[PDB]
């Protein structure tokens, strides 16, 4: 599995890592870090075809509110697959995991 920081140690609005890749199966774990809340939106024009996005994605109006709070995701289609923090996508809070 991969652990995911949501928050750079020194409260960069970042997940770290942010670009990953990984294989059919990949599991990933996004844990709250510095700068929350934050939260994991994966849209649906931004994942590969025939992937519902509901069954990956927090939704935008859900946040993860304290230090150590997960969320987790198990992907399974090849492809990539973008992601945000819906509060922090201004500020760069992005980041995309590739299923080879
Ligand atoms: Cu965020």
């Amino acid at each position: 599995m991969i652990d995911v920081l949501l928050g750079a140690d020194d409260g960069s609005l970042a997940f770290v890592p942010s670009e990953f890749s990984c294989s059919p199966g990949c599991k990933i774990v996004f844990k709250n870090n510095a700068g929350f809340p934050h939260n994991i939106v994966f849209d649906e024009d931004s994942i590969p075809s025939g992937v519902d996005a509901s069954k990956i994605s927090m939704s935008e109006e859900d946040l993860l509110n304290a230090k150590g709070e997960t969320f987790e995701v198990a992907l399974s289609n090849k492809g990539e697959y973008s992601f945000y923090c819906s509060p922090h996508q201004g500020a760069g809070m992005v980041g995309k995991v590739t299923v080879n």
